[PDB]
């Protein structure tokens, strides 16, 4: 009988609990490696004097192994100063992972934030948690025998991909046009050109040439890397309407919410921003402020996959498109899980860190059948490792 | 080298894709069963004449089997009219599942909504998707070899649990006091008393008696099931402050947002509501309107686990507590995944449907080590099945 005049209670023949049987983390290895860039890279931030050319990329890696035989790998990074701090903090909190059930990712995240409460819930501290958070997701996906995108649930099996590495400002227009061809012949689905240099006319010149070379249809976008003031932004915006760009990225300071909102409302061309934000909170302020048509989160930068998922849902709720920044090795899976058609950003910079390469074809990057992130650390990654530490004992 | 003066592209040694290797749904079985209630149940909705006593519960079950050998089970229900419609719609859209990768839960959900676009994105139609959505989550958890709570990521391994079945209005005060003892001796962590009958004084009498019997500390809550108007709600609210209730539930019409908000702001006692809502959208309107301190979603009612997860995140963002309604067999896992300390509602009604029983001890319900939802359909569930249909072919 379902019920009676009183109340009755069913008893559990098997009281074996999830707590007593769950897996446990027993080993963790952190690494700080540096990805050398033979060709110094300069976007508008360098041409305006805000920064020096980029010559390397810091990569902070986390490897986690569980008692029951599972392993996860993940990473965060830093372009310019930040890598030493991310690694150092990760090192100071990593031992908190030992003995935890690796499936309780959020519970662990919270424990790590408390262990470092003094240093906040945004910025560097969460970027130190990113490698760990990502490794745990990588592990859970593997535990299920699924590529990460499938563990999250995918809406597509491949995502539109555009290249950024071939459109930097240290590159002469001549070489940029050559890059467009190389990229296009390799199946790229779009081209992003860096703009925002002091000489506005020169950017217009380079942009018109690229559109000319690509033809009217090919997806083309520009990126100012925060280098314009409001006056210049709207001026350049008006003048670029003719190129039918997929979007204008970071026209203003990453924190100029009303400035972005204003440009977005004034132009038909989509506005994109967010790569520099370092937390859900920060992205939330921009989204509530209607700053852009395209939201561009960066899992490593915002604290990992866990917060990135929350940002995705917020963006979707506000009807925005998603175009994650950098780290395609991770973002491929996240954007594959986004409800609206997204874009993936391509750089070849991290290719040497892994043994496996992603398939770029017919303008899209395809999700392989490999589990989790679908990557294994290369020997080169070990060679480029400068600092490393371990906790626990390999199972 | 990470980069060069031009741009280069890595090639994929293994282009095997996630699309070509993914699992596939090959069989689906739907059932409409009826859970008989020997003792007709009456809450305030019956005493005010809005409805007739509850004598049974409709249970709509979905069973899904994949090519690679995985299976998932899930269900939704209806108290009073609704079961026939939920089953009928589920039956009319179920064949859309055949050939789909069961891991793309959201992609599938969207396909099902489109197949039934004419009937909306809330209400009965999504309640027909609930059994399916839940079965797919059950399957994914099993695929990972984890209880559902662990697949989602848990914050606790057990959750505070209170009983509701022993505090209904068709039950004489004498028997209610006996029920309190039975429940307390069986390890219940709290008691909920139904109120909201025309005779306000009688409810106060019953409530004072229960508090008296329980002692000052024991968690006690009340539920009006929408039966008070605003005037009476605040009046009863003021008078119940003395009982230090964990919450006052559904004091007003489920859609009286400002009414609830007003009561919540006027009383220190928490206000709880939401069980009757049938979608994320509906819950969103109440949360944005600050209707209650406790958000009470119902996975079956809102369209399944997928939408329920979105509701959880919204609630958390607004700093609200979670107290899911009914279906503890499913809600145990969801509330275990909630960041703030939640409450689980107990009814023994569904116990006969499954072979396994949940462990209630020391005021909390413990998550077993069983995978997915951790339940298998009983022979009794088959005996109570009135209609059934199948699609595809058992693997
Ligand atoms: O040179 C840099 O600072 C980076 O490569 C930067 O331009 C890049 O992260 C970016 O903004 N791409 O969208
Ligand atoms: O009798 C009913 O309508 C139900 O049992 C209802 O009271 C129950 O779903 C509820 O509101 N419990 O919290
Ligand atoms: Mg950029
Ligand atoms: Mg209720």
């Amino acid at each position: 009988s379902a019920n009676s005049d009183a109340v009755t209670y069913a008893k559990a023949a098997n009281t074996r609990t999830a707590a007593e049987t769950g897996d446990r983390i027993e080993w963790v290895k952190l690494s700080l490696a540096f990805l050398p860039l033979a060709t110094p890279v300069s976007d508008a931030k360098v041409l305006t004097g805000r920064q020096k050319p980029l010559t390397e990329v810091a990569i902070i890696i986390a490897e986690i192994r569980s008692r029951d035989g599972f392993e996860g790998v993940g990473f965060s990074y830093s372009k310019r100063a930040g890598g030493q701090g991310i690694y150092a903090h990760a090192k100071e909190i990593a031992d908190n992972l030992l003995g935890e059930d690796p499936n309780d990712i959020d519970k662990i995240y919270t424990k790590l934030l408390w262990a470092g409460a003094s240093v906040g819930r945004s910025g560097m501290a969460v970027q130190a948690i990113s490698p760990i958070d990502i490794a745990l997701w990588d592990m859970k996906a593997k535990r299920a025998g699924l590529p990460l995108a499938k563990l999250l649930g995918a809406h597509r099996d491949s995502v539109q991909c555009y290249n950024t590495s071939g459109g930097f400002l240290h590159t002469p227009l001549d070489q940029v046009l050559k890059n467009v061809v190389i990229s296009r012949e390799n199946g790229i689905g779009g081209i992003k050109l860096k703009v925002g240099q002091p000489n506005c006319a020169e950017d217009i010149r380079r942009l018109t040439a690229v559109r000319e070379a690509l033809g009217d249809e090919f997806p083309l976008m520009v990126d100012a890397n925060q280098q314009w003031d409001r006056e210049t932004a709207i001026r350049m915006g008006r003048k670029m309407e003719q190129f039918n760009l997929i979007w204008i990225e970071e026209p203003l300071d990453a924190y100029d919410i009303e400035g972005h909102a204003q440009l977005a409302a004034a132009l038909d061309t989509p506005i994109a921003t967010g790569e520099m934000l370092t937390s859900f909170r920060e992205h939330e302020q921009l989204i509530l402020g209607n700053a852009s048509d395209f939201v561009q989160p960066d899992a490593p930068r915002v604290g990992g996959i866990s917060p990135f998922l929350k940002i995705m849902d917020l963006a979707a709720k506000h009807g925005r498109k998603l175009a994650p920044h950098f780290a395609m090795e991770v973002h491929l899976h996240l954007s594959a899980a986004y409800p609206l058609e997204p874009w993936l950003e391509h750089f070849e910079w991290l290719n040497p860190l892994f043994n496996e390469q992603l398939e770029l074809r017919d303008g899209r990057m395809w999700i392989s059948d490999r589990h989790g992130l679908g990557f294994t650390l290369s020997e080169q990654a070990r060679r480029w490792t400068q600092l490393t530490c371990e906790f626990g004992k390999r199972p």
